[PDB]
């Protein structure tokens, strides 16, 4: 499914991402926008054997099991296919682990390059949450 900006913001807020670990909602919307263009079925197959799955492009070496990646850790304890549904619940739950377990939103390359230092609140301006 391809989310609308405000639609995704409302769903993320209902899943408790606003101010999660000090990151306002807009950061999460901005990251989804540049990671996947709000596409829940996005997949990026990397040359290292790993694959990035879903709206937040979670990588299979560390976070989910797809049965095909060397040195997989499966730290979210989920099959990577659960990250490919229209329901964002699994990606959100795993994204929380990632910012947690690891260290901030720098984990997402698109956030680091396209959201960091910008007015992220603009991604939720106009929306009714």
């Amino acid at each position: 499914k391809v989310f609308g900006r405000c639609e995704l913001a409302a769903a993320m807020k209902r899943h408790g991402l606003d101010n999660y670990r000090g990151y306002s909602l807009g950061n999460w919307v901005c990251a989804a926008k540049f990671e996947s263009n709000f596409n829940t079925q996005a997949t990026n197959r990397n040359t290292d054997g790993s694959t990035d799955y879903g709206i937040l492009q979670i990588n299979s070496r560390w976070w989910c099991n797809d049965g095909r990646t060397p040195g997989s850790r499966n730290l979210c304890n989920i099959p990577c296919s659960a990250l490919l549904s229209s329901d964002i619940t699994a990606s959100v739950n795993c994204a929380k682990k990632i910012v947690s377990d690891g260290n901030g939103m720098n984990a997402w390359v698109a956030w680091r390059n396209r959201c960091k230092g910008t007015d992220v609140q603009a991604w939720i301006r106009g929306c009714r949450l």
